[PDB]
């Protein structure tokens, strides 16, 4: 999965 | 923040 910040 | 999965 990816996340973003 | 936010994920993707
Ligand atoms: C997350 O955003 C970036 C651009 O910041 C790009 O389009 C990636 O493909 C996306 O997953
Ligand atoms: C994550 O992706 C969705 C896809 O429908 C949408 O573009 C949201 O704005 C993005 O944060």
């Amino acid at each position: 999965y990816y996340c973003y910040y």
